[PDB]
């Protein structure tokens, strides 16, 4: 009620479930009861290695399908390198555009970021959840503490800490945040992962294609160390990016 | 001798010593004994977090008088991110051009480097000593293993393992390469280095000012976790990067 209006009316620890999203079919394939997707905004850049990443009117348009149907929905917008944007003047204008963006037009419920400033610049501007993806490579207590200080609200922990029972209890008495585990993502103990996420990231911010079998130095060098094992007893959340045959 | 003029002529395991110089007053505190210095060639990307980076015409003078003294030379060119420049097919050449300066130019003797794609060009094209900078946060036995196949003559450890035996005994076992130890340099446990070292990498690779009060967002966010103790036993190279006062 109101002031004026008295009332009086009388009356959540279940893993959450949210599902990658890089197309319109794909969203077909999610699960009904999924609590989310988490949708790549290509053209704001991601460092997450996919096979395929949506142009923007694919993003508005699951969105949009995804809202009807009472999904939650993230941008997935976890460059690690904006390159020397921060660096100019208009650095602050040009991201605080994106993430209006983000926040009234697509209105998304959260964003899952790697980059520290992006995390302090959500936390404090805005009012959407703030996710750490597996991208920052967070496998300690100490970096875990320091993303939290800077205002996360959910770490994605590194795909290494999967089942890793004890690791991830160091971190829970060290945090008070909720845990994220990503399946099917790459570990940063992979050799070169580093290096190609950093590439990636500026391919899809800056609208520059990478062919796996013509321009990706990093593609031939090794076997991808992904992380397909997982402990779900142990996180808050499980990300699923790998559901099946690829969009 | 030659075949028509026979000829009978009859007749090292100390830690080798390498000092970062980043200006030509530098130089002038390198120890009489060291073995090298290790120079920035600032305009060709950096990510070591330096006070000062030299211009071109600075490295050239430096590189000269070092020479003179008789000290070997390595350049330092551990950018941890170069943008979408592997991407277009001028990037081939461009880096081909920049490898032949160093190479044929200043004539260095070797290349500190962290892209994986660096190593495997230098190696292959080049007959310069290949270091892996800390910058590539080299901390297993796995990611020694790539770079050394990546063909890496040289490993910098990530200085977190500065003074433990048990891990830089368990890279010994698997790898062939020579050890070397970065002192006064900061670990990738540090929780926003990764992000640090992009930015640096572009900045000095552009020519964009990065002043610590005015445009680095990375500068107010935490105390870095530089390491200054470490175990030269463990170790076949020491290179100290501050030394006493900054440049
Ligand atoms: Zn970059």
């Amino acid at each position: 009620g109101s002031w004026s209006h008295p009332q009086f009316e009388k009356s959540g620890s279940m893993t959450r479930r949210w599902y990658l999203c890089c197309s319109r079919h794909h969203l077909d394939t999610v699960p009904e009861d999924s609590d989310g997707i988490v949708v790549p905004v290509t053209e704001h850049g991601v460092a997450t290695l996919l096979p395929r990443y949506p142009e923007t009117y694919e993003v508005e348009d699951i969105v949009d399908v995804a809202k009807d149907r009472g999904l939650s929905v993230q941008a997935l917008m976890d460059f690690t390198c904006a390159g020397c944007e921060h660096l100019s003047p208009d650095g602050y204008p040009s991201l605080r555009s994106t993430l209006d963006y983000l926040a009234s037009d697509l209105e998304v419920d959260g964003v899952v970021v790697a980059d520290p400033y992006l995390v302090e610049v959500l936390a404090t501007e805005y009012d959407l959840t703030v996710v750490v993806s597996h991208t920052a490579a967070v496998d300690t207590p100490e970096k875990a503490w320091h993303f939290e200080r800077l205002g996360a609200d959910v770490i994605t922990v590194d795909p290494a800490l999967n089942s890793n029972e004890e690791e991830v209890s160091a971190i829970r008495e060290r945090v008070s945040v909720e845990l994220r585990t990503a399946v099917g993502a790459i570990t940063f103990r992979d050799p070169v992962a580093f290096f190609e996420r950093n590439l990636f990231s500026h391919a899809t911010a800056e609208g520059i294609e990478v062919d796996p079998y013509r321009n990706n130095p990093y593609e031939p060098m090794r076997e991808r160390v992904v992380v397909w094992e997982v402990r779900e007893e142990l996180f808050d959340e499980v990300f699923i990016l790998a559901s099946g045959e690829p969009p």
